[PDB]
C-alpha cells in the first residue's frame, strides 16, 4: 500500500510556505529573497531562497515564481491561488477543454489557459536556476487553484524532460480520468493534501469527468482554523475516484481551505446556504456515481 513518513509529513508543513509566498512573490525582482509577512514563510526565508523569476498572466489572474533554495539545494515553482476564492465556487468554472498530454485527454479551461499564459516564462526560469544550480532537484507547489495550475506546469514540465514531484493544498480536481492517470503513471510523486472538509478538493464534479491524483494525503480533524496536525492525523485513500476522505464530505468550510498546517492567506453572487447545498448535491451526485459502479471495472 501507500502510507505517510516523518519526513513525507515534514515536506507538507514545508512546501505550504511556498505556496503562501506564491500570494505575494509573484510579483518579486530576480535575485529578490522570497518574503511573507505574517509569519507566511519563516523557514523559506530562514533559507536563502531566492527568486529567479517572478510572472503574471495578465488576462487570467495566473501569477507564480521560481525561486532556489541555497539550504535545500532545490528549485521550487509556486503558483499563487484565487484572492477570492468563495467567489470563484459562486461561479462553478466546470467547462473543460481538449488535452494534448495523453490520447483523450480532458482538462478544466482555466487551469490550462492559466498555465499557458504564464507558461514560457515559467519554463525558462526553472531551467535558468537549473543550469545555476546542476545539483537541485526540482519541485512544483501551489495551493487551491494555484495547486490546479500547479499540477499542469508539472506535467508538462516533466515532458519537457525536467523531473519533478509536485505538492499541491486544497487543489481542485484538474482534469479527467486520462490526464489524472498520465500524472499519476508520470515518474515522480503528485503528494497532493486535503484538509478535513475543504469544499474545493471536490471540485469539479466527479459526475463530470472529473478524476484526481492518486494518492491522497488527507489531514482528517475538524479543521476549521486547525494548524495543529500531526502525522498521525492523516488519512490514506488512494485511486481516481475515492471519496473515503475529502471528496465525499460536506458543507462550506472555506475556513478550511485556507488552512494547511498554517494560514494560506497569511501574505495576502448567492447566498451562504445556498452555495452550500449546491456544493452538497454535488458530493451527492458524485456518490450515487460511485455507487453505481461498484460492480464495474
Amino acid at each position: 500500500a501507500v502510507s505517510v513518513s516523518t519526513t513525507d509529513f515534514g515536506n507538507f508543513k514545508f512546501y505550504i510556505q511556498h505556496g503562501a509566498a506564491a500570494y505575494c512573490n509573484s510579483e518579486a525582482p530576480a535575485g529578490a529573497k522570497v518574503t511573507c509577512s505574517g509569519n507566511g514563510c519563516p523557514t523559506v526565508q530562514s533559507n536563502g531562497a531566492t527568486i529567479v523569476a517572478s510572472f503574471t498572466g495578465s488576462k487570467t489572474g495566473i501569477g507564480g515564481y521560481v525561486a532556489t533554495d541555497p539550504t535545500r539545494k532545490e528549485i521550487v515553482v509556486s503558483f499563487r491561488g484565487s484572492i477570492n476564492i468563495r467567489n470563484w465556487l459562486t461561479n462553478l468554472d466546470f467547462d473543460q477543454d481538449d488535452c494534448s498530454l495523453t490520447s483523450g485527454c480532458g482538462v478544466h479551461s482555466g487551469f490550462q489557459n492559466a498555465w499557458n499564459e504564464i507558461s514560457a516564462a515559467a519554463t525558462a526560469a526553472v531551467a535558468k536556476a537549473r543550469k545555476a544550480n546542476p545539483s537541485f532537484k526540482v519541485v512544483s507547489v501551489g495551493h487551491s487553484l494555484g495547486g490546479a495550475v500547479a499540477t499542469l506546469a508539472g506535467a508538462n514540465l516533466r515532458i519537457g524532460g525536467t523531473p519533478l514531484d509536485i505538492y499541491t493544498y486544497g487543489s481542485p480536481r484538474v482534469g479527467n480520468t486520462q490526464l489524472a492517470a498520465f500524472v499519476s503513471n508520470q515518474a515522480g510523486g503528485e503528494f497532493r493534501v486535503t484538509n478535513a472538509k475543504d469544499p474545493v478538493p471536490r471540485l469539479p464534479p466527479l459526475i463530470f469527468g472529473y478524476r484526481h491524483t492518486s494518492p491522497e494525503y488527507w489531514l482528517s480533524g475538524s479543521g476549521g482554523d486547525k494548524i495543529d496536525y500531526t502525522i498521525n492525523d492523516v488519512k490514506v485513500c488512494e485511486g481516481a475516484a475515492n471519496l473515503q476522505c475529502n471528496g465525499g464530505t460536506l458543507g462550506l468550510d472555506i475556513d478550511a481551505h485556507l488552512h494547511y498546517f498554517q494560514a494560506t492567506d497569511a501574505c495576502s453572487t448567492m447566498t451562504d446556504a445556498e452555495l452550500e447545498k449546491k456544493l452538497n448535491s454535488y458530493v451527492e451526485m458524485d456518490k450515487e456515481y460511485i455507487k453505481t459502479h461498484a460492480s464495474r471495472s
